[PDB]
């Protein structure tokens, strides 16, 4: 029995802030194709990618949530802005992140101000990849600084389609100043990119995206976007950024746990590694009893498998397994490395417990 979706197309993310951003993500993903974790599909605003499985993990415990997700979308209101406690813990666990400055349609909205605060108050290195076109009631879209094009989302579709257009005349200089910043941000990813940047004064879109992705993954920068969920202008582009810049399960370090001799060991994101998983939320249900949400880090688990609860030091047997989608449940038979699902009816599993292969015991938490 083989893997159906390559592990590189998974994005385990948290949306940290939230309810409006998440509801819009479920809406866009749904028509294009609180629950502890919801699986959605996204192939890009222009269907420019293969289908990616985006597992959206509900975020507030906090230290546990950050190990369950691989990357995060940290959402800041355009008017208030800067979270500080969460950001610091994220730094400790080296969680790659991007930033979404939402509510750009509201009074007092100022994208660059929020960005300057992330740099100054949070000690981060934010790099905008967009510029808002207007603010408050004048907010009508964004500028994709990499393509150097304005995104005009259709109003009747609810932003389900858009058209690329030219950067309006009064924004050209501002758009160029910030594109220069992002390019130099990309140039510092390698010796080769810097040498080209210095000689030619430019980099290709593919070079810029690869570089910005690498710097996001090594926690050197945080890319910044903006928009408005209510005006259906922006979250569609956040979803593209998740694919382009946030990590897959093989882009983060192997999870660490403790073995039977109290020594630190790791479990690599590979289906051939011994099975290991963390139970991160247990939800009750009036028809199926309990839903034990697990993040699988390594190996595979199937319905009928005997596994070991390393905390309780007892065997559990997996029965039914489900993944929650926005509008239904998919009943499944296996859960592989890098994925999230819920096991129905486990007997004695508590939140934070590790489930693993009996012959390679490990406690993740």
């Amino acid at each position: 029995m083989a893997r159906k979706t390559p592990i590189e197309r998974y994005r385990n993310i948290g949306i940290c802030a939230k309810t409006t951003t998440t509801e819009r993500i479920l809406f866009y993903t749904g028509l294009s194709h609180t629950s502890a974790a919801t699986t959605t599909f996204w192939r890009g605003m222009e269907a420019q990618f293969q289908d990616h499985r985006v597992n959206i993990i509900d975020t507030p415990e906090v230290e546990r949530s950050l190990r369950v997700l691989d990357g995060a979308v940290v959402v800041f209101c355009g008017s208030s802005g800067v979270s500080e406690t969460v950001w610091r813990q994220a730094d400790k666990y080296h969680v790659p992140r991007m930033v979404f400055v939402n509510k750009m349609d509201r009074a007092g909205a100022d994208f660059l101000r929020v960005v300057d605060q992330i740099k100054n108050r949070l000690g981060a290195n934010p790099v905008p990849i967009q510029l808002n076109v207007g603010a408050e009631e004048d907010f009508k879209g964004v500028i994709d600084l990499i393509k150097m094009k304005m995104i005009n989302w259709n109003e009747a579709d609810q932003g389900m389609t858009f058209t690329y257009e030219e950067i309006p005349a009064d924004m050209i200089e501002l758009a160029e100043e910030w594109r220069n910043n992002l390019v130099e941000a990309a140039a510092e990813a390698s010796e080769e990119l810097m040498d080209k940047y210095l000689e030619e004064g430019e980099l290709t879109e593919a070079e810029i995206k690869q570089a910005l992705r690498a710097r996001t993954l090594n926690n050197e920068i945080v890319l910044a976007t903006c928009g408005s969920a209510f005006k259906n202008k922006g979250v569609q582009a956040v979803l593209d950024a998740v694919i382009e810049y946030l990590p897959s399960p093989i882009d983060v370090p192997a999870i660490k746990g403790i073995d039977e001799n109290d020594n630190e060991v790791e479990r690599h994101a590979d289906d051939n590694e011994p099975f290991s998983a963390l139970a991160f939320k247990i939800a009750t249900d009036p028809f199926v009893g309990t839903l034990t949400f697990i993040r699988v880090y390594s190996g595979v688990v199937n319905t009928g498998d005997a596994v070991y609860n390393s905390v309780k030091q007892k065997k559990e047997r997996f029965g039914r397994i489900v993944q929650m989608h926005a509008n239904k449940r998919e009943e499944i038979k296996e859960v592989r490395a890098g994925d999230i699902a819920a096991a129905i009816g486990l007997k004695d599993v508590t939140t934070g417990d590790t489930l693993c292969n009996s012959d390679h015991k490990v406690i993740l938490e």
